[PDB]
């Protein structure tokens, strides 16, 4: 497995998880990321009723369990840990995905609207395929998109330098 999480209900009882999961029926209260980096939300289907405005959490590598700050609905890995950039379309990392290992000419996802860079410098383009001006971008957590020099669900192209 590439990501890898423990979480553990308030009665004890622990599970381990490799994947995205969009619903959950067990409610989990404590947490250990063994592996990559997770992405937890208070609603199903990674806060998408709530257009990214509920709450979540970002939790990378940790050697303890913890508590969480709710019980999570949904919650996922971000596969473009150490490879590239993954956005998304709410803010605050919700509701559709889309991984970006390297340039993506097209980017059609509904609107984009927040994003986690983990490798790369990238240019950010308001056009498909590379056309207009564009701003630079590398690693880090942009939780809206004038974080990363766009305006909201406008980012078309994003080129990797
Ligand atoms: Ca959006």
């Amino acid at each position: 497995s590439t990501a890898k999480v423990t979480l553990v209900t308030s009665g004890g009882s622990s599970q381990d998880f490799t994947s995205e999961q969009t619903n959950i029926t067990t409610d989990f209260a404590r947490v250990r990321v063994t592996k990559g980096m997770w992405i937890f939300y208070q609603q199903a289907n990674y806060n998408d009723a709530s257009g990214g405005g509920s709450l979540w959490i970002k939790l990378d590598e940790s050697s303890h369990l913890m508590d969480l700050p709710f019980t999570p609905r949904s919650f996922r890995p971000v596969k473009t840990f150490q490879v590239g950039a993954t956005l998304y379309k709410h803010v605050n990392f919700g509701g559709k995905e889309l991984d970006l290992p390297n340039s993506n000419p097209r980017i059609d996802i509904g609107g984009v609207s927040s994003a986690l860079i983990s490798q790369g410098q990238w240019r950010l383009y308001e056009q498909y395929d590379y056309a207009g001006p564009s701003t630079r971008r590398g690693p880090g957590v942009y939780v809206n998109a004038g974080a990363l020099g766009v305006a909201n669900d406008a980012l078309k192209s994003m080129e990797r330098e």
